[PDB]
């Protein structure tokens, strides 16, 4: 699976591509992905749920991508540090 591609067209909307949270993202209260800090506050089965069925007010991923598109983009998550 490309996660990376996946990201960038599903999630760098927000997240950025580097996963610094971009003007959109900040604007959603998003948090930077690719920071230590925050990155370091999470553990994995958190970010696949959080994909999996949405987070605050976010929607769920679980329509648009499989189970093994959400787990490489879990996966992904963690490559941006
Ligand atoms: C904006 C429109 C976003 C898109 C598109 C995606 N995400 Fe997101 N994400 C966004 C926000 C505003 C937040 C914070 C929500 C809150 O209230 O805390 C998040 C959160 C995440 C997280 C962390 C989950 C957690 O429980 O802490 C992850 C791992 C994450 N987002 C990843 C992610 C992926 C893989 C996306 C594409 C499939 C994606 N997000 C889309 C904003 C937005
Ligand atoms: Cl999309």
């Amino acid at each position: 699976i490309d996660a990376r591609n996946l990201f960038e067209y599903h999630c760098a909307k927000c997240h950025g591509l580097t996963g610094e949270a971009n003007k959109r993202g900040k604007a959603l209260k998003a948090p930077d992905l690719c920071d230590p800090g925050w990155q370091n506050s999470k553990t994995d089965k958190e970010i696949l749920y959080s994909i999996t069925n949405g987070k605050n007010k976010m929607p769920a991923w679980n329509e648009r991508l499989t189970p093994e598109e959400i787990e490489a983009l879990a996966r992904y998550v963690r490559k941006l540090s």
